[PDB]
């Protein structure tokens, strides 16, 4: 069973002193594993919770109320000192949590410095596509001697993903709309990490043409000339499938007419930006294109599973 490699124990350990190169190219020395760490940004706060360190947590990044994950698998750090974010980075809160590590987002790269001049060792993470994310989650293990640990969700994600990329080949590959969060025309290209969720589930973006990094608007006319098949919606949308066959504008398309619509789910965490289960979202988006080869009972053991194993707590 692929499961297996989600608690598979692997021997591998860490030596200090450890120099290890940062996802700024920033050089980085541990004398030890840091006891008190801080966060600046949910995707690293999620990593740290998979490896098992929410009680090490001294600081976390601001908004931690609005994260899912948070109330299932550690409410407790929602209390924890606020460290900010890319927007304000609270610099007395950090320094007076006294810790021995802060991970930062690269958007707070110059912040590293201002906290390495405080004495504060800083480390520059950029968890944004799956190498990245995979290269950021050995980093963690190394510095935190959770290696082992980090090799066994490394080991998930890749062996999952693999699976899934497999599981779907061989047959069609339906067109497929993925919707943004603001409304139904907002969408994404291929630079967006959306669209690698989509190409990994056996699906093609109908706006594969769109160059612009980050979401972009199109209009009613261009999504009914696209005719997509399907419709994916971006889990964090404020609005819902029921919303979208509501819409007498987009009557005309084939997802509408089919009511192949879905979106992505976040009860547990959204799937659409690089968090560690955000493999699961390319199994989600399998299920729904090529359900005779990724069942809805795989996905729902693929999510429980992964939940389980990496954050302690069983899904409902």
């Amino acid at each position: 069973s692929a499961f297996d490699v989600m608690s598979q124990f692997n021997e591998i350990g860490v030596s200090y002193p450890l120099t290890v190169t940062d996802q700024a190219g920033r050089t980085v020395t541990f004398e030890k594993a840091p006891e008190k760490i801080a966060s600046s940004y949910y995707i690293s706060t999620s990593l740290l919770l998979a490896l098992g360190l929410q009680d090490k947590l001294v600081g976390i990044e601001a908004k931690a109320n609005t994260r899912n994950i948070y109330k299932l698998a550690a409410p407790a750090i929602v209390s924890l000192p606020n460290m900010g974010t890319a927007k304000e980075f609270n610099t007395e809160a950090c320094v007076a949590a006294t810790p021995d590590v802060v991970f930062l987002p690269m958007k707070l790269k110059k912040t590293a410095d201002t906290l390495e001049s405080l004495g504060i060792k800083a480390v520059v993470v950029n968890p944004e596509d799956q190498s990245l994310l995979e290269e950021c989650i050995t980093l963690v293990g190394k510095i935190t001697n959770n290696a082992g640990r980090a090799e066994a969700l490394n080991n998930s994600i890749k062996t999952f993903l693999a699976d899934n990329k497999t599981n779907v080949s061989g047959g069609n590959t339906p067109s497929v709309y993925l919707a943004g969060n603001s409304s139904v025309l907002s969408t994404a290209g291929s630079k967006m990490y959306q669209n690698t969720l989509l190409t990994n589930a056996g699906g093609k973006n109908v706006a594969s043409e769109l160059t612009d990094t980050y979401w972009a608007n199109v209009s009613y006319e261009q999504i009914l000339a696209w005719n997509p098949d399907y419709i994916v919606i971006a889990a964090d949308a404020t609005y819902t499938v029921d919303d979208i066959l509501n819409d007498a504008n987009l009557a005309g398309c084939n997802a509408v007419k089919n009511k192949n619509v879905v979106k992505l789910p976040n009860n547990i965490e959204a799937w659409d930006s690089p968090v560690p289960g955000s493999f699961l979202g390319s199994i989600y988006i399998a299920s729904v294109l090529h359900p005779e080869k990724v069942t809805k009972d795989f996905y729902e053991t693929c999510v429980t599973k992964f939940y389980e194993s990496f954050y302690g707590f069983t899904p409902a």
